[PDB]
């Protein structure tokens, strides 16, 4: 990829292709997790899990939550 500022996302102070908002489920700390479309959920979610210090069992739901901002239902939806 590589393109203009068309939709990035502002996390705290830096723009990515699209982060998602994270709430451990306390109102605070709130978590932000940048994904750049080219990068593996995985990775993307790895990246952000190691850099906050998350527990590795949110790798999980934030890959697959990236996974769907790239898959159908949330982005390719897919209803007839």
């Amino acid at each position: 990829a590589n393109q203009q500022t068309s939709g990035k996302v502002l996390y705290e102070g830096k723009e990515f292709d699209y982060v998602f908002s994270i709430d451990v489920n306390e109102g605070g700390p709130s978590y932000k997790l940048p994904y750049n479309t080219s990068d593996d959920p995985w990775l993307t979610a790895y990246n952000f899990l190691q850099k906050n210090d998350l527990n590795p069992m949110f790798l999980d739901q934030v890959a697959k939550f990236i996974i769907d901002n790239t898959k159908g239902q949330m982005l390719g939806l897919g209803n007839p």
